[PDB]
């Protein structure tokens, strides 16, 4: 499948680590570290691959959430990335995402920002 | 914190079932079954929530992915929910999603849906 | 068509008022004013439909654009709505929407918002 | 103002062809052709800018929509993109869009599509 080709180091265009081990299950599991916003260091990550993907050419669907909670920051948010995995000397991760921060009621429709990065193998 | 208010079963209102287990180092844990789509019983989910959220009426972010395949079906997919929990009588969760499927690179443009699902404790 | 029915007064469920004239040709035109934001009083807004919808039940594609700025306010800022109308005695343009504001390219990864307006004939 | 750097024809990575023209009343007017999807020759486009951005380095926000259909072709949708335009020797619009494709109330939850263009001056 595509566990060997998911599993390692990953950077987006805005110079972010993205650290993942993608389980024989399904499982995504690692640490993100942003190079932008109200972040500092390594946070959790936890997500989803679909570990039986086609075989016509497709990429492989996955997913993954960050808590932008650690040790040393909290932002009161969470982001989470949706794409697809792309095999051959061009690896990539291509993937649109969701920051949704907390907010009240009242400003709960401006609580949500939408992008997209793009996860290389090299830098 | 909110570990308490976030665990437990969730309906949307497509009438699917989200079932989770919020832990105190901010890990979501559980499964999901859409009431829609190519899908079929439950499906594992993982993703993360703010475990100190702030106390002035903001919600509680937080973030999920289910990727679609399970013992029964596979739909090359993975969705991603980002939202925030708000408690009290009317608990909620409010959230935007990120549906991606596996495509061709000719065929990426059009790879990721995005819609909207409101999680409350009653069906 | 749905001309005579898209056209005229809507509004969401934050206050807001959407006053369109469906044209002919599939041309949108009125003015909007947001209950919520960086907002006050009507702004100017452009958009397009499908004037030959499918017969089958389906809703009628649509969408448009308000840039925040009038004689009273500049916010910077645009955000289009994409949806569809459906009609009916419970008449309704379902949306979600992206709202940009300008921002410097160091902070650009930051600088749009989704959500979901849901416009009713009634209040 | 950006009128004159906005106005004209512009091209996104898919080879898409975006030609325009800013009014100083804050108005974009324009045509549309896609190089991918359900789609042939030119489709009518309308959308607005902010026509008094700040003077800070930031870009102007701006929006545009696209029904699509023409004499040719019906896809029953439509796209909004949202972004902001970048000016200088590289000079950019960066957008995000939503297509919206008409569908009936069982399929709504599916009826959008979100992505990326990003618009140059070259091919
Ligand atoms: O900045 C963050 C966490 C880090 C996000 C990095 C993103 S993830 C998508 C993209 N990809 C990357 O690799 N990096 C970036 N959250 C904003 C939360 N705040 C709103 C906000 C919105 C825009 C800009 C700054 N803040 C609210 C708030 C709560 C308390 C204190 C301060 N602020
Ligand atoms: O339907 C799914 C999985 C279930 C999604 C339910 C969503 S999650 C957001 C929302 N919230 C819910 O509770 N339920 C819904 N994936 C579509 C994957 N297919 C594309 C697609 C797009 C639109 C409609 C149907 N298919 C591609 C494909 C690959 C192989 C076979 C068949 N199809
Ligand atoms: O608030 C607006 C314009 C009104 C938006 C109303 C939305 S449209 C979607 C939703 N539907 C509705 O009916 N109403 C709401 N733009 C924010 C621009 N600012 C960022 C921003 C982001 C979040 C909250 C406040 N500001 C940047 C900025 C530039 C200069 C000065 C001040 N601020
Ligand atoms: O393809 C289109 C119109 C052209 C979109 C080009 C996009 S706009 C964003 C991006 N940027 C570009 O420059 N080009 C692309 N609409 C799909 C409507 N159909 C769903 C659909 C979804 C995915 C793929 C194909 N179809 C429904 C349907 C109704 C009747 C017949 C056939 N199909
Ligand atoms: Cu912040
Ligand atoms: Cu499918
Ligand atoms: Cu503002
Ligand atoms: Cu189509």
């Amino acid at each position: 499948r595509d566990e060997a080709g998911i599993t390692g180091t990953w950077y987006n265009q805005l110079g972010s680590t993205f650290i993942v081990t993608a389980g024989a299950d399904g499982a995504l599991t690692g640490t993100y570290e942003s190079a932008v916003g109200n972040a500092e260091s390594r946070y959790v990550l936890t997500g989803r691959y679909d570990s039986a993907p086609a075989t016509d050419g497709s990429g492989t669907a996955l997913g993954w959430t960050v808590a932008w909670k650690n040790n040393y920051r909290n932002a009161h948010s969470a982001t989470t990335w949706s794409g697809q995995y792309v095999g051959g000397a061009q690896a990539r991760i291509n993937t649109q995402w969701l920051l949704t921060y907390g907010t009240t009621e009242a400003n709960a429709w401006a609580s949500t920002l939408v992008g997209h990065d793009t996860f290389t193998k090299v830098k």
